[PDB]
């Protein structure tokens, strides 16, 4: 059933022979157990090139489908009450969750969503709108802080067991990148190319408009510096988020 | 010149050791004005425990300033206060402007670095941006280090002060103080690892000001697999200020 679903998302990717090939994974997926226990990760399936993989993503009864490290949980209260269909940010933000609420779990195609807009206005709120609604939905979903994540891999023995968890889960949220050559791209830049043959949504937050976010990996003097940059705008839907001075 | 005297006399009791450990200190004492231009304070050594001291013998905004671990005799500075023939006074002048304007509520900018000797009053300079952000409704404190390490591991019976810093963490222009040779190292996986991250979990700017120098700051605390452990949390410090000049 899992692989049903999955094949759906990526039938576009995936063959008739792929499916056969992978039937081990696709088997294993099923068996209908929702997941795993505690005392951390769920299987999901990821196509490689010809073959699909099976990849781990990391796992007063809503905010469990929802924990968090690196930042808190206590900012948790950004839901979709108070905050109002305000500006083109809200014209556009509840809706491209809600009619992707409809079409939750693992089974037609897929993307996420991309945050940017100026001062004030909100990356950390809208994250947090795609999250505790779906503690409702049967499928869990992220809440991480990319940035927190850019000091301690360059001072950090087994870390090759570590980024196979937090990349091909159900959903991703990626968020905030525009501060500050790059193991961006090893450490951020390199959670996009197993979502592929996986199918795995890729929802971002950000600091730059459209025609922007494509120039602040590294300058020298191209054919190269945009490579996550294209697949960092087509597994989700930008919209321009920009109201009061709510942060 | 007594120093010499009293050591010659007692050299036989004393010994060189504690002096060699003492070498700084010692160098140092007399290194500085032995006088004081109130004639408001004079060093004078003092044995403490195995270690030998220098201790200091004498020759709108009020109940808004509520600074912690710290007086209110300590902030009553300005910068028409403050001296120009110097080549460090100056950049102070030309810095916080800049940074009056930058900063239209959330920024996440720079900060300044003012380390090396003592004589300039690194808290008096500093009791001048926590002068006048007060003027307004808001605030720009001042809390001493080593307090935080002076009432901070008699009384770890949970909470009491995990719970009085969760408020000073809640204001925008806070500015940290004598990190080195002033604050020994259970803290900074605990506190001050945990000091720059919520802040920066929506992204702000933080400030450090205290006397040891940057590629300095990153080497006073392992009191390798103990220098690199002093290189993830402060990469958060000298990621978050820029240097000050005592020329």
């Amino acid at each position: 059933q899992d692989v049903q679903a999955f094949l759906k998302e990526n039938e576009e990717v995936i063959d008739q022979k792929m499916i056969e090939k992978s039937l081990n994974k696709l088997y294993e997926y099923i068996e209908q157990s929702k997941n795993c226990s505690y005392c951390g990760y769920h299987p999901k399936l990821v196509v490689n090139g010809r073959s699909i993989d099976i990849e781990y993503y990391e796992c007063k009864k809503q905010q469990s489908l929802m924990k968090s490290m690196y930042i808190q949980q206590d900012l948790l209260g950004a839901t979709f009450q108070q905050v109002d269909i305000s500006d083109p940010s809200r014209l556009a933000m509840f809706q491209h969750v809600t009619d992707f609420l409809k079409s939750y779990n693992e089974t037609g195609k897929g993307k996420g969503l991309y945050l940017y807009g100026k001062f004030g206005v909100g990356k950390t709120f809208m994250l947090a709108a795609i999250a505790n609604e779906l503690a409702e939905k049967e499928y869990s979903s992220m809440i991480v802080y990319v940035p927190e994540f850019v000091r301690e891999l360059k001072n950090s023995q087994t870390l090759e067991e570590k980024l196979n968890m937090v990349k091909t889960t159900p959903v991703l949220m990626l968020d905030d990148i525009g501060a500050e050559s790059w193991v961006r791209d090893e450490v951020i830049g390199t959670v996009l190319q197993h979502r592929m043959s996986q199918q795995l949504p890729t929802f971002f937050s950000s600091n730059f408009s459209p025609d922007e976010l494509k120039h602040h990996f590294t300058y020298s003097q191209e054919v190269k510096a945009a490579r996550l940059m294209e697949r960092i705008l087509y597994l989700a839907a930008p919209i321009r988020l920009d109201g009061e001075n709510r942060r």
